[PDB]
């Protein structure tokens, strides 16, 4: 590998929880920065924006499951950054889920008012990256 | 090189893909007939001044996309005129300029990959691919 997919890697193996973490504008985010804390038992990391928490990255173990959310004051999108994803969502108005499979580069938009869970489909950590509008 | 799984053969198509090194495209699925999917496989650049552009085919259908950099390419100055954003860097090294609204000197800045950057509204900015290979950022509006 040459440089640049060499720092490719790191960063891959730093989201992926199997690595160590890879100017002073306010703009700027570093990925050096990121700090992953575990909520309801699932690793979550966000890059500093003006406002908090609005791009961001999900870090799940082998097959776990994110129990049913809603999605409220921002529309969500999620993408898959490494790894295989099951969603289940039910918008307003319907009453069937839709149930999408996701692969790395896959990405999903979760309206507002939908109800949507999420499960790392392999038995492998997955990470998926959150991003609000 | 460590032998890949297949995580990590899908992984790297996708990037090979977006750095346009690869003919193969990311991999499709049957959730691609889902409304509210968009998937890799339907990815398709188009050249502008060029610098090619992909965007998924979302709802509002210019709010999530990629743009790949030749080596050294410059993308001209633009104002975040409408919709602020951010730029991620998926590959690749990128110098990007910024004079924000109110402000009087432009400043400066270099990103690696997973670095980002918040564009304001109305902030003036121009990015240059900062390495002799091709660079790949994703651009997220808001």
């Amino acid at each position: 590998r040459d440089e640049q997919e060499e720092a490719s890697t790191k960063l891959m193996q730093w989201l992926r929880g199997v690595g160590d973490a890879p100017d002073e504008n306010a703009s700027v985010s570093s990925a050096n920065e990121l700090i992953f804390c575990q909520v309801d038992g699932i690793d979550y990391a966000f890059y500093n924006t003006k406002e908090k928490a609005m791009l961001g990255y999900m870090r799940f173990k082998p097959y776990q499951k994110r129990s049913m959310k809603q999605a409220k004051v921002h529309p969500l999108k999620l993408l898959v950054q490494f790894g295989e994803f099951n969603v289940e969502t039910l918008a307003v108005g319907e009453e069937k889920e839709v149930h999408s499979v996701l692969r790395v580069g896959d990405m999903i938009e979760i309206d507002r008012g939908t109800r949507y869970s999420i499960q790392n489909a392999i038995d492998k950590v997955s990470v998926l990256m959150c991003i609000r509008s």
